[PDB]
């Protein structure tokens, strides 16, 4: 699979226990061999600056995929801080675990195998969670708003909890964006950037007719 | 419509009778306001170099859309040379005509209103055509191969007729590309480039929870 190819490329090219090199290896392979839905380096630098500002002790990530953003966030956590990341595809969750293992970040991250709507109500009881400091939304785009309402209902948000959402323009999360921007329960800020790895290769073919034979 | 917006933008910003400025006006508007399926400047420079090499006396264009490539090709034709361009959408063909009118290139171009499969067999009789020197393919991608076989059947190709096809990688014309590359009746050359106007804008939203009220 495309996702196995990515993991193998990192294992052959990155330096073990170096999270920065793992990120660069993923970025190169997806810019010049196979496009994949990682957050990418340009939005990733915005992610970095937001995490550095708030220094969250407990982060929830929705949709781990190959682990690109788990590595990006875990490397910036302080000693003792934790990240929990939810991934419903068993293939993808195993890849994310090997990615973090290779990065040396495995001790800070806990992968949760299942669907957000099933797991979010089990967070406090099964994972000793009180409230989240930060939530990163990057799963199916029509589930951002439903899961936000679910996190509120389950008491996982506190005043000051930072939600951070990818792809609010492309492919777009229009119901989520209208809700949070119109609600007095959320103060919103927009960080404009560019979709990941989008120098799309195409070409012209010249075909010169030679005659009947 | 998006296509009216493009034409109006050119009328307000380009210099009348200057084909180069008309091309730049289209390019700016589609890079920073609305994406549209013009060939674009990067593949357009390859088009330019191919036309300059072969100096065709008679060019057929399949799919005029807004007239971007009609203007690009007509401005490079020698005195007396002709371009015929087929466009089945009445809205689009009227825009292409106003584009060329504004560029001052109207005298070299003849717009044909209808479907390629209907018009290609009427070319010689109704438009005094013998054989084509060059054909530019940029219409529906599944019609490149059918129309190529139709042009051959109707006797419109001569030895040395240059076919030049856009989008052979993205969105792709896989049956056409396999056919011409495997056929002894065509000598093929690939010019690698990049899809037009593809710095796709996206962003992150930060939404900070404020509490129940
Ligand atoms: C619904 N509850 C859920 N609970 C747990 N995991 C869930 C999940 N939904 C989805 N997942 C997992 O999240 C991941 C899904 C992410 C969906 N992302 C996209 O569609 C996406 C798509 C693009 C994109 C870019 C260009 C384009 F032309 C079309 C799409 C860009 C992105 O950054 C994206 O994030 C998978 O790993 C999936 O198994
Ligand atoms: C079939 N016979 C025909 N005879 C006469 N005119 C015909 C025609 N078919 C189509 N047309 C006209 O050609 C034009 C159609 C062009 C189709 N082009 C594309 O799909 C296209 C699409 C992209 C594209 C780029 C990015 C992307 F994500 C998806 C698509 C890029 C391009 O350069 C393209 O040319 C219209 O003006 C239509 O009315
Ligand atoms: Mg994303
Ligand atoms: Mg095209």
């Amino acid at each position: 699979t495309k996702e196995q190819r990515i993991l193998r490329y990192v294992q052959q090219n990155a330096k073990p226990g170096d999270p920065q090199s793992v990120l660069e290896a993923i970025d190169t392979y997806c810019t010049q061999k196979e496009w994949a839905m990682n957050v990418g380096d340009a939005k990733g630098q915005i992610m970095d600056a937001v995490i550095r500002e708030y220094s969250p002790s407990l982060v929830l990530e929705l949709g781990a995929y190959c682990g690109y953003s788990a590595v990006r966030m875990a490397r910036l956590l302080q000693p003792g801080a934790r990240l929990l990341t939810m991934e419903m595809n068993p293939d993808y969750a195993a890849i994310t675990q090997q990615m973090l293992n290779f990065a040396g970040l495995q001790d800070k991250v806990t992968i949760l195998n299942g669907a957000s709507q099933d797991l979010i109500p089990q967070l406090k009881k099964k994972y000793d969670v009180d409230t989240l400091d930060m939530v990163f939304l990057d799963h199916w785009k029509d589930r951002y708003l439903p899961d936000t309402l679910l996190l509120e209902k389950c008491g996982l948000l506190r005043k000051g909890t930072v939600l951070l959402a990818d792809n609010v323009i492309v492919p777009g999360t229009p119901d989520f964006l209208a809700y949070v921007r119109g609600s007095s329960s959320f103060e919103c800020t927009h960080y404009s950037s560019y979709l990941e790895y989008m120098k799309v290769v195409d070409g012209l073919e010249k075909a010169i007719y030679q005659g009947p034979s």
